[PDB]
C-alpha cells in the first residue's frame, strides 16, 4: 500500500518490490519491469 513510499528499501533483504504495490520475490515481484524497488540487489 505505501512500499515506493519506503524506497529503496521498503522491505528486507530477499524480498523486491512489485509496481503493483506489494513486496514478493521471483520474477512476479523482482523482475524486470514487474519491479518497483530492490531490483539491482
Amino acid at each position: 500500500q505505501t512500499c515506493a513510499s519506503r524506497c529503496p528499501r521498503p522491505c528486507n533483504a530477499g524480498l523486491c518490490c512489485s509496481i503493483y504495490g506489494y513486496c514478493g520475490s521471483g520474477a512476479a515481484y523482482c523482475g524486470a519491469g514487474n519491479c518497483r524497488c530492490q531490483c539491482r540487489g
